[PDB]
Protein backbone atom coordinates (compact mmCIF):
# COMPACT_ATOMS: atom_id res chain seq x y z
CA UNK A 1 0.00 0.00 0.00
CA UNK A 2 1.29 3.83 -0.35
CA UNK A 3 -0.63 6.99 0.71
CA UNK A 4 -0.24 10.73 -0.23
CA UNK A 5 -1.27 13.78 1.35
CA UNK A 6 -1.05 17.77 0.62
CA UNK A 7 0.60 19.35 3.47
CA UNK A 8 -0.18 23.33 4.20
CA UNK A 9 1.01 26.00 5.88
CA UNK A 10 -0.95 27.24 8.22
CA UNK A 11 0.05 31.12 7.47
CA UNK A 12 2.15 32.93 5.94
CA UNK A 13 5.26 32.92 7.44
CA UNK A 14 5.35 28.78 7.70
CA UNK A 15 5.30 28.26 11.57
CA UNK A 16 4.05 24.97 10.60
CA UNK A 17 2.09 22.86 8.31
CA UNK A 18 -1.27 20.88 8.67
CA UNK A 19 -2.13 17.70 6.53
CA UNK A 20 -5.68 16.37 6.77
CA UNK A 21 -6.10 12.86 8.41
CA UNK A 22 -9.55 10.77 8.72
CA UNK A 23 -10.17 9.17 12.02
CA UNK A 24 -12.97 7.38 12.81
CA UNK A 25 -16.35 5.44 11.12
CA UNK A 26 -17.74 7.88 9.31
CA UNK A 27 -14.92 9.89 9.11
CA UNK A 28 -14.06 12.54 11.05
CA UNK A 29 -11.28 14.88 8.94
CA UNK A 30 -8.87 16.75 11.22
CA UNK A 31 -5.74 18.80 10.62
CA UNK A 32 -2.96 17.61 12.05
CA UNK A 33 0.23 18.80 12.52
CA UNK A 34 3.00 15.69 11.36
CA UNK A 35 5.77 15.81 13.70
CA UNK A 36 9.06 14.05 13.01
CA UNK A 37 10.08 14.69 16.50
CA UNK A 38 7.37 13.36 18.22
CA UNK A 39 5.86 10.28 18.65
CA UNK A 40 2.19 10.71 20.06
CA UNK A 41 -1.00 11.02 17.49
CA UNK A 42 -3.17 13.44 19.61
CA UNK A 43 -6.19 15.17 19.10
CA UNK A 44 -8.33 17.90 20.01
CA UNK A 45 -11.71 16.27 21.12
CA UNK A 46 -14.66 15.89 22.65
CA UNK A 47 -13.66 15.76 25.89
CA UNK A 48 -10.98 18.26 25.75
CA UNK A 49 -11.68 20.84 28.76
CA UNK A 50 -14.06 23.43 26.74
CA UNK A 51 -12.29 26.81 27.62
CA UNK A 52 -9.46 25.36 26.09
CA UNK A 53 -10.94 25.02 22.86
CA UNK A 54 -11.24 28.26 19.99
CA UNK A 55 -11.95 27.13 16.95
CA UNK A 56 -9.84 23.90 16.24
CA UNK A 57 -12.43 20.77 14.96
CA UNK A 58 -12.74 18.12 17.57
CA UNK A 59 -12.63 13.95 17.30
CA UNK A 60 -16.02 12.70 18.95
CA UNK A 61 -15.05 8.78 19.33
CA UNK A 62 -18.53 8.23 20.67
CA UNK A 63 -20.08 9.41 17.05
CA UNK A 64 -17.15 6.56 15.99
CA UNK A 65 -18.85 3.23 15.30
CA UNK A 66 -15.05 2.26 15.03
CA UNK A 67 -13.78 3.86 17.84
CA UNK A 68 -12.72 1.93 21.46
CA UNK A 69 -11.51 3.01 24.56
CA UNK A 70 -8.05 1.98 25.59
CA UNK A 71 -8.92 1.14 29.23
CA UNK A 72 -6.86 2.43 31.38
CA UNK A 73 -4.73 4.29 29.18
CA UNK A 74 -3.23 7.62 29.80
CA UNK A 75 -0.90 10.29 27.67
CA UNK A 76 1.14 13.59 28.90
CA UNK A 77 3.28 14.92 26.42
CA UNK A 78 5.48 18.13 26.44
CA UNK A 79 7.11 19.92 23.87
CA UNK A 80 10.68 22.06 23.69
CA UNK A 81 8.91 25.06 23.37
CA UNK A 82 6.98 24.74 26.46
CA UNK A 83 3.80 23.70 25.50
CA UNK A 84 1.48 20.65 26.46
CA UNK A 85 -1.12 18.27 26.14
CA UNK A 86 -2.89 14.72 28.07
CA UNK A 87 -5.67 12.68 28.10
CA UNK A 88 -6.96 9.46 27.47
CA UNK A 89 -6.86 7.10 24.51
CA UNK A 90 -9.01 5.39 21.68
CA UNK A 91 -8.07 2.84 19.28
CA UNK A 92 -9.66 3.83 15.82
CA UNK A 93 -9.30 3.36 12.21
CA UNK A 94 -6.65 6.35 10.89
CA UNK A 95 -6.40 7.06 7.40
CA UNK A 96 -4.14 9.29 6.19
CA UNK A 97 -3.93 10.05 1.94
CA UNK A 98 -5.63 6.78 0.89
CA UNK A 99 -3.37 4.88 3.61
CA UNK A 100 -5.64 3.15 6.77
CA UNK A 101 -4.15 1.91 9.60
CA UNK A 102 -6.97 -0.19 11.77
CA UNK A 103 -6.30 0.58 15.54
CA UNK A 104 -4.34 3.03 15.45
CA UNK A 105 -4.01 4.49 18.95
CA UNK A 106 -5.67 8.29 19.00
CA UNK A 107 -4.59 9.97 22.04
CA UNK A 108 -7.56 12.25 23.12
CA UNK A 109 -6.92 15.33 24.76
CA UNK A 110 -8.73 16.70 27.95
CA UNK A 111 -6.78 19.13 28.83
CA UNK A 112 -3.83 20.97 26.19
CA UNK A 113 -1.49 24.22 27.02
CA UNK A 114 -2.60 27.73 25.95
CA UNK A 115 -0.46 27.44 22.78
CA UNK A 116 -2.71 24.94 21.77
CA UNK A 117 -5.79 26.81 22.36
CA UNK A 118 -4.53 29.90 20.83
CA UNK A 119 -3.98 28.35 17.36
CA UNK A 120 -7.25 27.37 15.59
CA UNK A 121 -5.40 26.03 12.43
CA UNK A 122 -3.99 23.15 14.18
CA UNK A 123 -6.62 19.87 15.34
CA UNK A 124 -3.55 17.66 17.19
CA UNK A 125 -0.28 16.15 16.19
CA UNK A 126 0.62 13.10 13.97
CA UNK A 127 4.26 11.88 15.69
CA UNK A 128 6.66 10.28 13.18
CA UNK A 129 9.71 9.72 15.15
CA UNK A 130 10.41 6.74 17.16
CA UNK A 131 7.60 5.03 18.80
CA UNK A 132 10.21 4.29 22.08
CA UNK A 133 9.18 8.11 22.03
CA UNK A 134 5.38 7.45 22.85
CA UNK A 135 3.90 8.79 25.88
CA UNK A 136 1.01 6.17 26.76
CA UNK A 137 0.72 4.63 29.56
CA UNK A 138 1.23 2.02 31.13
CA UNK A 139 0.78 0.43 27.40
CA UNK A 140 3.13 2.65 24.88
CA UNK A 141 1.90 2.93 21.73
CA UNK A 142 2.94 2.70 18.07
CA UNK A 143 3.06 5.92 15.87
CA UNK A 144 0.92 5.32 12.53
CA UNK A 145 3.78 4.86 10.24
CA UNK A 146 4.94 2.11 12.98
CA UNK A 147 1.64 0.26 12.00
CA UNK A 148 1.31 1.39 8.26
CA UNK A 149 5.14 -0.02 7.87
CA UNK A 150 4.38 -3.62 7.57
CA UNK A 151 1.76 -2.81 4.99
CA UNK A 152 3.70 -0.31 3.10
CA UNK A 153 5.56 -1.32 -0.75
CA UNK A 154 8.48 0.16 0.80
CA UNK A 155 8.95 1.10 4.90
CA UNK A 156 8.98 4.71 4.04
CA UNK A 157 7.65 8.11 4.03
CA UNK A 158 8.96 11.31 2.59
CA UNK A 159 8.64 15.18 3.68
CA UNK A 160 8.40 17.57 0.71
CA UNK A 161 7.58 20.69 2.27
CA UNK A 162 6.63 24.09 0.40
CA UNK A 163 8.04 27.54 1.00
CA UNK A 164 5.15 29.61 1.33
CA UNK A 165 2.97 27.05 -0.71
CA UNK A 166 1.93 23.29 -0.20
CA UNK A 167 3.96 20.17 -0.23
CA UNK A 168 3.27 16.48 0.35
CA UNK A 169 4.04 13.45 3.17
CA UNK A 170 4.03 10.09 0.78
CA UNK A 171 4.03 7.03 2.86
CA UNK A 172 5.19 3.85 1.22
CA UNK A 173 7.37 4.86 -1.95
CA UNK A 174 9.51 7.63 -3.06
CA UNK A 175 8.02 9.63 -5.85
CA UNK A 176 11.35 10.35 -8.35
CA UNK A 177 9.80 13.31 -10.36
CA UNK A 178 9.71 15.37 -6.81
CA UNK A 179 13.03 16.32 -6.52
CA UNK A 180 16.10 17.12 -8.77
CA UNK A 181 19.86 14.74 -8.85
CA UNK A 182 19.97 12.24 -6.74
CA UNK A 183 19.48 11.59 -2.61
CA UNK A 184 22.23 11.10 -0.29
CA UNK A 185 21.39 8.84 2.30
CA UNK A 186 23.05 9.34 5.82
CA UNK A 187 23.43 7.31 9.06
CA UNK A 188 20.71 7.47 11.69
CA UNK A 189 20.90 6.85 15.14
CA UNK A 190 17.54 5.92 17.06
CA UNK A 191 19.36 6.27 20.65
CA UNK A 192 17.35 9.35 21.75
CA UNK A 193 14.04 8.08 19.76
CA UNK A 194 14.78 10.95 16.81
CA UNK A 195 15.85 10.77 13.34
CA UNK A 196 19.12 12.09 14.80
CA UNK A 197 21.78 12.11 11.81
CA UNK A 198 24.98 14.29 11.61
CA UNK A 199 25.54 16.81 9.10
CA UNK A 200 29.18 17.80 7.54
CA UNK A 201 29.04 20.97 7.40
CA UNK A 202 27.79 24.17 6.37
CA UNK A 203 28.50 27.03 4.32
CA UNK A 204 27.23 31.12 4.54
CA UNK A 205 26.44 32.75 1.13
CA UNK A 206 28.44 32.19 -1.32
CA UNK A 207 31.40 31.56 1.34
CA UNK A 208 33.59 28.52 1.79
CA UNK A 209 32.25 24.83 3.39
CA UNK A 210 33.22 24.73 7.02
CA UNK A 211 33.49 20.83 7.38
CA UNK A 212 32.44 19.68 10.74
CA UNK A 213 30.08 17.34 12.16
CA UNK A 214 26.38 19.10 13.31
CA UNK A 215 24.97 16.13 14.85
CA UNK A 216 20.83 17.23 15.23
CA UNK A 217 17.52 15.36 14.68
CA UNK A 218 15.16 15.85 11.18
CA UNK A 219 12.11 17.55 13.06
CA UNK A 220 9.37 18.54 10.84
CA UNK A 221 6.90 19.64 14.14
CA UNK A 222 9.75 22.55 14.84
CA UNK A 223 9.85 26.13 12.67
CA UNK A 224 13.26 27.13 12.95
CA UNK A 225 16.85 25.91 12.20
CA UNK A 226 18.42 25.32 15.62
CA UNK A 227 22.28 25.11 15.31
CA UNK A 228 25.36 25.33 17.47
CA UNK A 229 25.61 29.09 18.87
CA UNK A 230 29.40 29.33 16.97
CA UNK A 231 27.53 28.25 13.42
CA UNK A 232 24.58 30.84 14.13
CA UNK A 233 27.34 34.06 14.81
CA UNK A 234 28.87 33.06 11.67
CA UNK A 235 25.61 33.70 9.93
CA UNK A 236 24.17 36.31 11.02
CA UNK A 237 27.66 38.48 11.19
CA UNK A 238 27.36 38.08 7.18
CA UNK A 239 23.91 40.55 7.53
CA UNK A 240 24.19 44.20 8.14
CA UNK A 241 22.70 45.17 11.77
CA UNK A 242 21.20 41.59 13.23
CA UNK A 243 22.06 41.25 16.49
CA UNK A 244 20.80 38.36 19.37
CA UNK A 245 18.13 39.88 21.60
CA UNK A 246 17.52 38.60 24.67
CA UNK A 247 14.67 40.49 25.23
CA UNK A 248 12.83 39.10 21.78
CA UNK A 249 14.20 35.35 22.51
CA UNK A 250 17.00 35.18 19.52
CA UNK A 251 18.39 36.62 16.68
CA UNK A 252 16.46 39.88 15.02
CA UNK A 253 17.54 41.92 11.94
CA UNK A 254 16.27 44.60 9.85
CA UNK A 255 13.45 44.12 7.76
CA UNK A 256 15.15 45.92 5.04
CA UNK A 257 18.07 43.09 4.97
CA UNK A 258 18.40 40.61 1.91
CA UNK A 259 19.48 37.51 3.57
CA UNK A 260 22.34 35.21 2.65
CA UNK A 261 22.08 31.51 1.88
CA UNK A 262 22.68 29.01 4.07
CA UNK A 263 24.11 25.69 2.95
CA UNK A 264 24.24 22.31 4.98
CA UNK A 265 26.08 19.19 3.84
CA UNK A 266 24.39 15.85 3.59
CA UNK A 267 27.74 13.85 3.46
CA UNK A 268 29.50 14.79 0.10
CA UNK A 269 26.09 16.52 -0.64
CA UNK A 270 24.99 20.08 -0.15
CA UNK A 271 21.31 21.62 0.27
CA UNK A 272 21.20 25.04 -0.10
CA UNK A 273 18.95 27.11 2.06
CA UNK A 274 17.73 30.66 0.10
CA UNK A 275 17.94 33.72 2.33
CA UNK A 276 14.38 34.05 1.83
CA UNK A 277 13.37 30.88 3.76
CA UNK A 278 15.22 32.88 6.90
CA UNK A 279 12.82 35.38 7.08
CA UNK A 280 10.36 35.21 9.86
CA UNK A 281 8.54 38.73 9.62
CA UNK A 282 8.58 41.79 11.94
CA UNK A 283 8.67 41.12 15.78
CA UNK A 284 5.34 42.49 16.41
CA UNK A 285 2.97 43.93 13.85
CA UNK A 286 4.34 46.85 12.26
CA UNK A 287 8.40 46.90 13.76
CA UNK A 288 11.29 47.01 11.16
CA UNK A 289 13.16 44.43 13.43
CA UNK A 290 12.64 40.65 12.06
CA UNK A 291 13.03 37.65 13.04
CA UNK A 292 15.62 34.72 11.93
CA UNK A 293 14.73 31.72 10.90
CA UNK A 294 18.33 30.44 12.06
CA UNK A 295 18.81 30.11 16.07
CA UNK A 296 21.20 29.40 18.57
CA UNK A 297 20.64 25.20 19.93
CA UNK A 298 22.70 26.35 23.00
CA UNK A 299 20.17 25.73 25.85
CA UNK A 300 18.22 23.29 24.04
CA UNK A 301 20.83 20.45 24.33
CA UNK A 302 19.86 18.77 20.70
CA UNK A 303 20.91 20.58 17.20
CA UNK A 304 17.38 21.11 15.44
CA UNK A 305 16.99 20.53 11.24
CA UNK A 306 13.53 21.98 11.63
CA UNK A 307 10.75 23.49 8.85
CA UNK A 308 13.47 26.25 7.66
CA UNK A 309 15.82 23.30 6.59
CA UNK A 310 13.66 20.49 5.35
CA UNK A 311 11.84 22.56 3.05
CA UNK A 312 14.78 23.25 1.43
CA UNK A 313 15.21 19.38 0.50
CA UNK A 314 12.97 16.44 -0.45
CA UNK A 315 13.41 14.33 2.95
CA UNK A 316 13.46 10.48 2.89
CA UNK A 317 12.59 8.77 6.77
CA UNK A 318 13.81 5.60 5.60
CA UNK A 319 12.45 3.10 8.05
CA UNK A 320 14.37 0.12 7.36
CA UNK A 321 15.79 -2.52 9.74
CA UNK A 322 18.41 -0.03 10.40
CA UNK A 323 16.91 3.43 9.75
CA UNK A 324 18.86 6.39 7.64
CA UNK A 325 17.38 9.81 6.33
CA UNK A 326 17.82 10.40 2.40
CA UNK A 327 18.10 14.46 1.48
CA UNK A 328 17.77 15.52 -2.59
CA UNK A 329 17.51 18.96 -3.64
CA UNK A 330 14.94 20.05 -5.71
Amino acid sequence: STGSATTTPIDSLDDAYITPVQIGTPAQTLNLDFDTGSSDLWVFSSETTASEVDGQTIYTPSKSTTAKLLSGATWSISYGDGSSSSGDVYTDTVSVGGLTVTGQAVESAKKVSSSFTEDSTIDGLLGLAFSTLNTVSPTQQKTFFDNAKASLDSPVFTADLGYHAPGTYNFGFIDTTAYTGSITYTAVSTKQGFWEWTSTGYAVGSGTFKSTSIDGIADTGTTLLYLPATVVSAYWAQVSGAKSSSSVGGYVFPCSATLPSFTFGVGSARIVIPGDYIDFGPISTGSSSCFGGIQSSAGIGINIFGDVALKAAFVVFNGATTPTLGFASK
